[PDB]
């Protein structure tokens, strides 16, 4: 196709610009160098993570999938994470969720889609679990708030599988940390406190989610 | 932690520049047009896709792993495949791996590694299938042809998906694709053809292995 | 290895004399004729599914796997339902759980087990859910009461799949079941009314609960 | 429903018999007796593994899925062999295929199934790997042949996890063994040889392949 023609295109004008403006980009990433940060963020990339976060020279370590899960038992991910940690030693892994995100809205109003719906009744068990906090919002608004509350129970689900809880016993330098973003000016927010060990995941749990569910039924981004 | 918080400042400062500078770019994001590419890439993310394509206004939805696989009964990714096909409507899928790709590595070496050893015994499998033409290269060279081998694999199996294969039955356009880059240069390779049908799959299989299986034992990128 | 050979002479014996007494059943098993039932059941497998139902020859499809679990996003019990329902059309799914259920007492005292926890954090969503009446429960019948709460659980999730919600659209014979039993007596005890489409399934899910989660605070099986 | 309605008083009759008769089964399964072996099997169940072996009082731990699979990220099987292994300590794992199965044929029928033909193109990778010896065969007796071919093969992949890979390392006596068994008769017939550590594993393999792959393209249990 013309669109494969012109992706190929902006590919060989970007590699040609790069290694003559910048060759130390490539040959440096050409290096092993292990990543720093993991960040777990949905497959709608509607910002992308280097864009959100600085980190131009191949940083992060990322996973995506639709609206950003750590599921009890996804071994893809699981996966990620114990690579992440075990072998390139991250000492840090992100959670972020966004506002406008396809599979918060469809894990509320249960529209069919397809095979996709049974990924989203992971969400949906947390819509089911806040659903008196939501029908208190605006409609419109229900969706995003979500967003927030479904990367705090991520965050939770991660400090509280095998390949964290391995991490910290064997006193390992790892943390985890939630952010959301909105689509109006797209910085983040940090939802709870620092997590960097077994003790302090159920107060960090309480804390984001003390945070997000506030008494006034507001938005942190917009 | 002041690492996480060059995170925020980087992010604070990116983001009020986009909008003192061109504000339409988060007007560009509300109105939410769907993506037309799902990249399916690894977890190393050595160059980010958006670099590579020159894809920075939205139109990629993304995907990543270890090693960057379509694994037959893998939920995560089949899930973003079935969403961004049915749902979404993306005409095209790129399975795109990189050079000097550690899961590659450790799947021809394979030490122990922990939990991860297991998601990896799947291109181990590839490994021991095209051991004889791998093995008469040198050593360093045979990770970055697995690199190869592996994208022309993980792309015959998304072909052989049932979602690919209903959204084809029915007469849905969407093809695809398998990309690979070698670090040096970030300069895309195309394996084999166009696949846009059923029909075309065995034919995209075995000419990608042509290129890539060469009698010459050549890499395509370095 | 004696044991191991124990096994080959148990079925060497075993087979000569149902075939010298029924070579009737063999013959029709032979005829590889549509099973009846699927079973998911645990893998502790305390009373067989077939001593429990005395169905001996091939009725029951069967299904097992720690806790007796219908996991949104696991392919493996989601094959087993979509094909025992697509291609087999059984009119009739169980999900069985059992009193003294190594799993679920585990997924209420948390104990550190290796890769196990990570698929009991599933039972363990539901012991959260449930904690105030678990609680008020008294402590060595803790273990029994959620694995009533598990079965309904699963049940839910069951009808819920897409292979469920589909079927009951497209207007296909098939109903779903949850059954419990105690290790005394084997006494199947049902936990429900009848589910034969997408219309009743929240007055099942909402009739089994009250029924568990009785004032009474007993269990419903010794 | 009647015939929901027969298994519970199949079940009362059957409770009534064990206990005013031989009230020693309770008594005994009631108490804590961790099971021996696990028996990875297929959904069919075409014959119970119980009345394969003679094991009747718990010694089996039980897992199975469709065509009996091992595959290497199916957290499902996975989470069953780590819980086995590890928490009751079992010292025999079985992989016990069948002649007739319903998945195998499908893989080499390859007809429209559903979701189950991804669980299934697993199956059929190992029927375009041995189809030249497999084509050599009658096209009656190649299923039956793949059906042994898979033992062999999810045999290996089971000896290859993480799991039964870090049970031998830590001095566990723990062994592997691969049955499949006819129809004609129910008659287990093993595969390979006695794999009790790491380094027997491939030899195992390679003595079932030897004699699954024999020279005369001859069935093994008809
Ligand atoms: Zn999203
Ligand atoms: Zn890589
Ligand atoms: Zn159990
Ligand atoms: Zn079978």
């Amino acid at each position: 196709m013309p669109e494969i023609k012109q992706l190929f295109e902006n590919n060989s004008k970007w590699s040609a610009s790069i290694k003559a403006e910048t060759p130390e980009y490539f040959a440096k990433l050409a290096k092993g160098q292990n990543p720093d940060f993991l960040w777990i963020g949905c497959a709608d990339s509607r910002v992308p993570a280097e864009r959100l976060t600085g980190l131009y020279s191949g940083e992060l370590f990322v996973h995506r999938n639709v609206a950003n899960q750590v599921i009890h038992t996804d071994l893809n991910c699981l996966s990620v994470v114990q690579y992440a940690v075990d072998v390139l030693q991250v000492k840090h892994i992100i959670v972020c969720g966004h506002y406008g995100c396809g599979g918060v809205t469809a894990a509320i109003d249960n529209p069919q889609l397809g095979l996709i719906n049974n990924w989203l009744l992971h969400i949906r068990d947390y819509y089911l679990k806040h659903r008196e906090y939501l029908d208190k919002m605006p409609a419109e608004d229900r969706s995003d708030k979500l967003a927030e509350i479904n990367v705090a129970e991520q965050v939770y689900n991660l400090a509280n599988s095998t390949v964290l809880q391995n991490a910290w016993e064997r006193g390992q330098a790892v943390e985890v940390h939630g952010f959301v973003y909105g689509i109006e000016d797209g910085r983040l927010e940090y939802l709870g406190v620092r997590c960097a060990s077994r003790s302090a995941v159920e107060d960090n749990y309480h804390k984001a989610l003390e945070k997000i569910l506030n008494p006034n039924h507001r938005l942190l981004c917009r």
